[PDB]
RNA sequence: GGCCCCAUCGUCUAGCGGUUAGGACGCGGCCCUCUCAAGGCCGAAACGGGGGUUCGAUUCCCCCUGGGGUCACCA
């Protein structure tokens, strides 16, 4: 069948560049009825984050993508952490020694960078060591690594899916370390082994490790093993088209959760970096884009990460997809984190419903609305202005307010419109200075709804701190 | 620089020889309207250059240019 995987190295905060291609595995083992698999590549113990494992794991639920096998959901080929592996890629790494395809080298970092300035890059010196030799001196304990030894001369094809054949002149893949001294394995060598023992049939992953798979169909071949399709993804760009980064661009999906983006339409987003609909409609579900996607829809281009058109979809989904409640719902940890209490649930709904088209982030919705949860809002000068020149106008309706029974949005428009009227002035004149007097802003929803929200007392009870 | 990938509005893109080169964000205008938004409508905006192939190139081939990626005891 498909088996797909995303292989996350735990050395930072969740990166939407995992997102992205993690979104494409996980559509491409569905559309084929196979499994997503994922595998923690944490063999570097100097850049290890402790912590980034669960946060990327959590990054990945949220996004809404589900897993087949990995860390935390088991799997028959565990464990899904490669720092627990590492007898194994030892053991493959020795299998390489025997077959004549990798060989130990001893020089100290040191040496390496000398060598690397003098003849740029490893020129593959300790081959011409003894292999008897070569065994002693590491029984003996001496450190060393392991190091892929390239047919040279030669030549490596490379067949990517979404590409073509790439023939490489085998001058151009160096003897790579595959086991450091300290006994870990290097990216190469565990992701091969990975690969194959957990059945990987279909490596997708970005470009940027295109160069690398030559290194990769070499060791399938050490092995004897078939290697599995690869295609390679476009990388994700920076404004200025440079892989994306996190000092040009957020590439933290922890910023975008905080930042009230929600993860439908994040990953929505993520959908149309080098991928689009047939019939072009560029709002649509998960489980729509797994049944449409196909590689002949997929561009090559970098896409650079427009997050002006992220905050349009996210307002887009708030207004148009998810429902009124949850909407609500979502709203309420941002309320909590601005230090903002609702009445009820009742309260709270209807205060979405009148801000539901005017905030594209759910952090945006405590800001724009601040008022509507307490007392404790701001005035701004332009408001101020409003009502000091409406005062006059506002304490003769006051009495007119007090005195309404129905205190319903058809009621008090009606109210109004003939206080106009009977004032001989537009409705602007008296509604806005009211805003002001209620909102301490002149940027919010409808009047009527707005004045009949709160209800009679409260309403009043605020418009008469402005008339005093 | 060597090697590799890529190339349609500013950005994300549709196109798979013949189209007025379409959509989306952003931008500008109009309508709506009690403010601000949302929404509707209109508009400005692209095929990097040069050769070919061909009756006919954005589309196929080649060169160059440009952009990106990579060349670690990091992934
Ligand atoms: N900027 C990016 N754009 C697109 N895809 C990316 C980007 N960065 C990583 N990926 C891909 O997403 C997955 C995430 O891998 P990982 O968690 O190790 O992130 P990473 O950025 O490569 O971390 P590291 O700093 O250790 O190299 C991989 O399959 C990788 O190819
Ligand atoms: N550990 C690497 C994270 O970038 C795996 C990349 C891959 O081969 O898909
Ligand atoms: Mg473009
Ligand atoms: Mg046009």
């Amino acid at each position: 069948m498909v088996v797909t995987r995303i292989a996350p190295s735990p050395t930072g905060d969740p990166h939407v560049g995992t997102a992205y291609i993690a979104l494409f595995n996980y559509a491409w083992a569905r559309r084929n009825g196979g499994r997503f698999i994922v595998r923690i590549e944490d063999t570097d113990r100097a850049r290890y984050v402790p912590g980034a494992e669960e946060r990327i794991l959590a990054a990945l639920k949220w996004l809404g993508l589900s897993y087949d096998e990995g860390p935390d959901v088991g799997g028959p080929h565990g464990p899904y952490r490669q720092s627990e592996r590492l007898p194994l890629y030892q053991k493959y790494a020795e299998e390489l020694l025997k077959r004549g395809w990798a060989y130990r080298a001893f020089e100290t970092p040191e040496e390496l960078e000398q060598i690397r300035k003098e003849k740029g890059g490893y020129d593959g010196r300790a081959r011409n060591i003894p292999p008897e030799e070569a065994e002693e001196r590491a029984r003996r304990g001496e450190p060393h690594v392991i190091r892929l030894k390239v047919p040279r001369p030669g030549t490596t094809e490379v067949k990517d899916e979404l590409r073509g054949v790439v023939v490489y002149d085998n001058q151009e893949i160096p003897d790579v370390v595959l086991l450091k001294s300290d006994g870990y394995p290097t990216y190469h060598l565990a992701n091969v082994v990975d690969d194959h023992l957990m059945g990987v049939t279909d490596v997708i992953r970005a470009e940027e490790w295109l160069v690398s798979t030559p290194i990769h169909v070499l060791l399938y071949r050490a092995f004897g093993w078939e290697a599995p399709r690869f295609y390679h993804m476009p990388l994700l760009r920076n404004p200025d088209k440079t892989k994306i980064s996190k000092r040009k661009s957020h590439t933290s999906l922890d910023w975008y959760k905080a930042e009230g983006f929600l993860p439908e339409a994040l990953r929505n987003y993520l959908c149309l970096m080098g991928f689009s609909m047939p019939d072009g409609r560029e709002i649509f579900t998960l489980e729509e884009f797994i049944q449409a996607f196909t590689w002949e829809r997929v561009s090559l281009g970098g896409p650079v990460f427009d997050l002006e058109k992220l905050r349009w979809m996210n307002g887009k989904y708030i207004r148009e997809v998810l429902s009124l409640e949850e909407v609500a719902e979502r709203v309420k940890p941002f309320l909590r984190e601005a230090g903002l209490s609702w009445e009820s649930e009742a309260y709270l709904r209807r205060a979405v419903e009148l801000m539901r088209p005017r905030f594209d982030t759910l952090k945006e919705f405590p800001e724009k609305a601040r008022y509507l949860f307490t007392e404790d809002y701001p005035v701004s000068e332009k408001a101020q202005r409003k009502l000091e020149e409406g005062l006059p106008l506002l304490k003769e309706l006051y009495p007119r307010l007090r005195a309404q029974e129905e205190w319903t949005e058809a009621a008090l428009e009606a109210l109004l419109r003939g206080f106009a009227a009977e004032k001989g002035v537009k409705l602007g004149q008296v509604a806005q200075p009211l805003r002001a007097a209620l909102t301490g802003s002149l940027e919010t929803p409808g009047l009527f709804e707005i004045l009949a929200l709160l209800g009679k007392e409260r309403a009043l009870r605020r418009l008469e701190r402005a008339l005093a």
